[PDB]
């Protein structure tokens, strides 16, 4: 059973260690006991920068973002989230938020709808398995780019399992 803030460090991009790494600070959790929720935050952050036409918000610091979001929503006449999604979509003229999970597509879906009271909030949902959902079965990108997600959720999984950490991440998830 091997250690998981080795592998999350030596296994995402720096880059994405540490922006994840000072995601987490910022709520006083420690990417050292808090491993599990730690490669999960790296992952979801991974997938999103894969996803990008798109602006991206999910990375920066909240100042940062808030304002990327406020340029965007004053110049096109867009609602202003409550929230904060992952990206906007200069295509679709939207906000996607962008959910990565260990559970059931269905109900990780509705917990994300239900929060952020969206009407013109984009959801896409994609887990490790292939299972996915997009809001109104609009899957924004082509079925090739999607596809190269599902593959490295893939090579996320099996390289925790190579270091028996697989088991402990898929059963950790909760709201
Ligand atoms: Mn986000
Ligand atoms: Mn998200």
């Amino acid at each position: 059973l091997g250690s998981m803030e080795d592998f999350v460090r030596q296994c995402f991009n720096p880059m994405i260690v540490e922006l994840a790494e000072k995601a987490m600070k910022e709520y006083g959790e420690d990417p050292k006991i808090e491993t599990n929720k730690f490669a999960a935050i790296c992952t979801h952050l991974e997938v999103c920068f894969m996803y990008s036409r798109f602006e991206i918000i999910e990375g920066r610091d909240r100042t940062m973002a808030w304002t990327v979001v406020n340029s965007i929503c004053n110049t096109t006449g867009v609602e202003k989230p409550k929230f904060l999604p992952d990206l906007y979509d200069y295509k679709e003229n939207r906000f996607i938020e962008i959910g990565v999970t260990r559970r059931e597509v269905h109900t990780y879906y509705l917990e994300k709808a239900n929060k952020i009271k969206s009407e013109k909030t984009h959801i896409h949902i994609f887990s490790f398995t292939g299972e996915e959902m997009a809001t109104k079965a609009d899957y924004t990108l082509d079925e090739e780019s999607r596809a190269r997600i599902k593959t490295r959720l893939f090579t996320i999984r099996q390289e925790m399992a190579s270091r028996g950490l697989w088991d402990s991440f898929r059963q950790s998830e909760r709201g």
